[PDB]
């Protein structure tokens, strides 16, 4: 966390301190919170945010926890475009069966309260309201309280914003 | 086909390259409607490498002007796809002025225009435009196209979309 | 600058090109109005090009304070876009909670704040937050901005989409 930082410009200071903060979250454990910014990180596309955060996220997740959030990333890229979609088109499409595999969201490898949250984190940085509004659900209903889900909004959001600050000083170098 | 992308996506993606390896065997839709979602998206993914490979065998599957004009239906809903929706999120407080944005591709892709309506729905769906994408649903039908093969070209855009994804993480920790 | 991105889109991308030239054409937005709005919206598209590009030919329209100012508003509205917009969709059930995130330049952007968020509104309308897109579409308005210029602003964004998009795909086809 500590290069991310430095390698921030200076008019994107917010992010930075949003970023030192966001590490020190009380409201989420290492897994839950390290595994939301490691596939926040992968969501934002950018490679130096990837490679940086899932560096430090090794001290900090298992392999299974690392392959879940990163899994998470991947399975959401494809369910936030589908969901948004036949959202989109007022249900007239519900009657048909969507067909796509997607088991890894009944079997993440790891607890799925916290697969939930780090799905729920990706569904806000693509932008779908079916999946994010599920996956709120479905934390809400193994008992995690919305102040965690509302900081794995924050941290996603906040990784967003480094990703952006870096691909921009990254390519004006 | 193109056992690049599927061959190099992590075992932690196994459902997106199952999904991949489906959705270029379908028989709802045929050669160019597939072939032509598939270019389309990829290039909408942004992501190079898996435009780099379906691209590749794309030469295959589709002719010159059909290549270009499922390249040129990403490249116009770019800027369709962020001009109506924020016009939509304003809700019609500025739809009495004139748009002056030019687009001609649409009215003259330079193929059937049910194809490059079907490639223009698909990338709506991947940038996430709902005007842009309700609009080419609509004409979809109007010209005909089977209600599945544009839930198809959905399904299309997405899987592309996690294949991108997928592989975007692996290049960079690679 | 500006010929160097126009010659370099593909001919399936004419209008493109077309729409690139009458943008930076506009007497609409003044030059820092404009190119600010140009460079926040490359940045927000991602394309290093792109952004390398307008960058470039920004230095000679826009001030050091200004040009910082867009590259901000990008950067922030990149955390803000996602954050308002996930909040967006649980319809307030979260509006209560502080969110906790620091953004003082907003507040103190180092130049005048009319012209930042412009440049805000546009980067808004690139991402896709509804929330953000017209909170900063209300606030231009009370602070004297017209529709004209706010109007203008989604164009050039839009274009800048459509651009960043088109050169995507050939720099990864090439």
């Amino acid at each position: 966390i500590e290069k991310l930082k430095a390698a921030l410009p200076e008019y994107a200071k917010d992010i930075k301190l949003n970023l030192s903060s966001i590490t020190r979250s009380s409201v989420l454990d290492q897994e839950q919170l390290w595994g939301t910014l490691l596939a926040s990180a992968a969501a934002t596309r950018n490679p130096q945010v990837l490679a940086d955060i899932g560096a430090e996220a090794t001290d900090h997740l298992s392999a299974a926890a690392r392959h879940a959030a990163l899994g998470a990333a991947a399975i959401m890229g494809m369910n936030n475009v589908f969901y948004r979609g036949r959202g989109f088109l007022e249900g007239r499409y519900d009657d048909l069966r969507p067909g796509l595999r997607m088991n890894i969201i009944a079997n993440p490898g790891i607890p799925k309260a916290n697969f939930e949250l780090w799905s729920f984190a990706v569904s806000a940085i693509n932008g779908c309201s079916h999946c994010l509004v599920a996956h709120e659900h479905t934390l809400r209903t193994v008992g995690v309280d919305r102040e965690a889900i509302f900081e794995a909004l924050k941290a996603a959001a906040i990784v967003s914003g480094v990703a952006q600050a870096l691909a921009t000083i990254e390519a004006l170098s």
